């Protein structure tokens, strides 16, 4: 079997493991910030270098994967908090969109909403153009940031939030718990087939983005991954 | 929203928040020895004390949860290492079966492997009659020993192995991640409507079976556990 | 070290982490109503249902403890406001004394005001049969609501009222912060040896009453709890 | 009744309600960082830039104090994570003492360990030149890094520490309540005549010092006080 794995306590904006796009920070404590909060349509992301084999042209295998991380969203003076944190996965040449939008976007697809990616996006703004429920939410995405499901959510400025993601690939069910702060767990469980939507070599990460008047701190603070893929 | 939630690093004797069964023993170290070494057919259960409600009759309501646990399992001298471990769910009342046989029981069925209870078993040894597969496996238990569904495993003998399980409420997935000594993840995931088939309150927790010549060390290390059900 | 934690943000009917004592109620915004108020001597108690172990016979070690919770009193047309909430600790099999008279009792004692408990009453009646000050008071008491000793404090009427107790086992020191509606903070502190006045294991909880004039709302609007004991 | 109440979820470097001595600075996420990862013996410094009239020599009262804040400690490369933190109390006119040799003088006491101060400690260095115990612990201290007590605690990389702290006037009992981050509680208590070592207004903070080979991350998180002194 073939096997990629990782754990990150702490990040250092020097490193070879990770890569670095838009705007992008690596605070003194080790933490990612994605956002720059003097910056209009702010859009900063993050990547594992090595580019993590999940499905076979050959055998015809997909991999399957355990992943957890904790971040924290913010709220800044006179800004809307917005636009929220997307953990996603898209082909080893992903780029930030050329000419970003930034905002409902969440740095990963274009003004209509449409990229090549499936994420998990922690949503604390309610954007009409992409049919976003009317309150914060933890959502599915497949290829938009049009939400294939979602559920209902509370982002607590200040708050450590703690996620644990697993994709089986036998039942291609990709499952999410995220821990609030107030003790409360949310789920949501979505079958995605990654084969079908994504190609054999991908790359994983982290997005967020921001507006004129819609900014807030996005920061990732733990990361660790573990994948398996069957080559007999 | 109801939500229960504890974290254990260690265990004591005589703690209150948990309910213990048969065989079992705290070791010096805090960990809990579910089987007696010396004992024929030995059965011990641990059980977290409080009922947790995961569904509403009123509402129709059910809850999500997050478990984490780690447990190992170490061969002894002359004996068979068996049978396993079992994390499982079953109504507030429940007790070892009656007469039970231990061994390929798992210390939740009767002789014919029926039970009522739904779980996640770490079974070692390969029992015919109830239909096991021929190594050892990761199964998904609903009211029966014989696995609605299994995953090919590895027990290794003194090897602390992580488990992580997310039931998603609005799918009614139950998926499982077992990290494995090698550095591989295990997978398994399977569609449990645990309001069709459980009562409104129910007690969750683990449980390890021997027989006459099939005897090992059963050990749980830690148990993390938030369940979160939302009310009217 | 053993440790027990619980946050209530809200309360429900039917949640079995709750028992229920004499006239509670749960209101539809999930708060603990817990006198009658048509009902002459009414007392009502909530319990957290797993019992404490506060102190171990096996080490000699006592556990430290840590909450927080939230009430309101609140004045009802033509009755005098009485009586008043305590905060209480007391042996597991704790009921409701028996032929309880209600008023200044506080649901925790007979008529002479003695019972088995250890608490923090939020007294708003001057009962000169247990030596009560001559106004509102914040009491610490150990087997009787004749206060070990009191601290002037003001009931308004309405107003949200935030505590914080902390209880130090090296020093048996309990702790306890008041926080009234327009700001301002109000303390007391009690060396109380919880070994020598309770058993290993306990319940807590809240307790109010009321008399034939002596009425009011009673409500609990939130509660936090940990406590850690060190398993040497 | 005179009280002083003030909240900060983030904090900003053009904010008068803050005094910055030494080598603290402001991270973009809103967090004070105390020392200087790039600097041998850092020592840096924050208070409340109002004093808080703690006594009066008018009436001979003394306030009563309730507190609540956040922290975070984090290893750095290559050095050892040290000194630490202590939330301190001094008089309004306080500065770092001169020619300060950073360490284990947590940035408040001279070579020898005095100082005129009151605080908690939260040190992850054993110095054996302040008779420190010999592993990472909570203390209070009077005048002296030389702490009056100290209880057995341990700083986890990266976690994030809640603390609660209770001054009662009338029994001169400095309260404290440690949250780590496994969810075990670490409390602390000790009679601190504050009318006798600090003078009527003081001032309130925190304080983190390094050498040569001892340095790691010190961050403030949040702060929350309310003091209430009776004028009457
Ligand atoms: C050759 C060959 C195969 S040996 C099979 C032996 O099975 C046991 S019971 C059996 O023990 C197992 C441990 O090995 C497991 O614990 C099973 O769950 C339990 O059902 C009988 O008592 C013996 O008579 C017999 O030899
Ligand atoms: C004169 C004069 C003073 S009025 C005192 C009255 O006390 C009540 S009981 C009393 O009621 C209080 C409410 O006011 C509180 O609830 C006390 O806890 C409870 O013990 C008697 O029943 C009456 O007969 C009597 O008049
Ligand atoms: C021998 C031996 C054991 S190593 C001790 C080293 O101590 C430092 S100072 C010392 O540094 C510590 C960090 O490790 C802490 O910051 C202390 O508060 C600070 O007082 C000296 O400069 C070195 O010469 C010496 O090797
Ligand atoms: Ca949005
Ligand atoms: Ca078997
Ligand atoms: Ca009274
Ligand atoms: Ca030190
Ligand atoms: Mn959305
Ligand atoms: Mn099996
Ligand atoms: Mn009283
Ligand atoms: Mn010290």
């Amino acid at each position: 079997a073939e096997t990629v794995s990782f754990n990150f306590n702490s990040f250092s904006e020097g490193n070879p493991a990770i890569n670095f796009q838009g705007d992008v920070t690596v605070l003194s404590n080790g933490n990612i910030q994605l956002t720059n909060l003097n910056k209009v349509n702010s859009v900063g992301r993050v990547l594992y270098a090595m580019p993590v084999r999940i499905w076979s042209s050959a055998t015809g295998n997909v991999a399957s994967f355990l992943t957890s991380f904790s971040f924290e969203m913010k709220d800044i003076k006179d800004y809307d908090p917005a636009d929220g944190i997307i953990f996603f996965i898209a082909p080893e040449d992903t780029q930030i969109p050329a000419g970003s939008i930034g905002g409902g976007t969440l740095g990963v697809s274009d003004t209509k909403g449409a990229g090549h990616f499936v994420g998990v996006e922690f949503d604390t703004y309610s954007n009409s153009e992409y049919n976003d429920p009317p309150t914060d939410h933890v959502g599915i995405d497949v290829n938009s940031v049009d939400s294939v499901k979602t559920v209902p959510w509370n982002s607590v400025s200040g708050a450590v939030v703690k996620v644990t993601v697993i994709y089986d690939s036998s039942t291609k069910t990709l499952s999410v718990a995220v821990t609030n702060d107030n003790g409360d767990i949310t789920t949501i469980a979505q079958v995605v087939d990654l084969k079908a939507k994504l190609p054999e070599r991908v790359k994983f990460g982290f997005s967020a983005s921001g507006s004129l008047g819609g900014r807030q701190i996005h920061l990732i603070r733990s990361w660790s991954f573990t994948s398996t893929l069957i080559t007999t």
